[PDB]
């Protein structure tokens, strides 16, 4: 996986914009996955229990967790793909904390782009979301190989 300094940019460009709300496109996109696919929802024993949009949406725990899913995410794509430093750890947990499997990310994956095409879709082209879609593919084939390195099928 590559991606071209102006694909980064296009990455980068649209991530900014997602900055000026964390909180809101962390609950669009979080939403997004349970309604896609509910079966995700049973891997959080702090808001599992949350059925509709609306509890989804009153949920602090949900809304939190959009944070902290979304500013690591930021964190690892600002790297450009010299992110080894800000992965290893992303995976030990998931791995042998949660384990969460490959699958679900890329359930997450799609509710990124269809949030950020949906957020912001005058910039959010068939350029940006081609780039995005081989930045978080890229992030998923190296967690894929931090847990393959750990013994971990996910």
């Amino acid at each position: 996986m590559v991606l071209s300094e102006g694909e980064w940019q296009l990455v980068l460009h649209v991530w900014a914009k997602v900055e000026a709300d964390v909180a809101g496109h962390g609950q669009d996109i979080l939403i997004r996955l349970f309604k896609s696919h509910p079966e995700t929802l049973e891997k959080f024993d702090r808001f599992k229990h949350l059925k509709t949009e609306a509890e989804m949406k009153a949920s602090e725990d949900l809304k939190k967790h959009g944070v902290t899913v979304l500013t690591a995410l930021g964190a690892i794509l600002k790297k450009k793909g010299h992110h080894e430093a800000e992965l290893k750890p992303l995976a030990q947990s998931h791995a042998t904390k949660h384990k969460i499997p490959i699958k679900y990310l890329e359930f997450i994956s799609e509710a990124i782009i269809h949030v950020l095409h949906s957020r912001h879709p005058g910039d959010f082209g068939a350029d940006a979301q081609g780039a995005m879609n081989k930045a978080l593919e890229l992030f998923r084939k190296d967690i894929a190989a931090k847990y393959k390195e750990l013994g971990y099928q996910g």
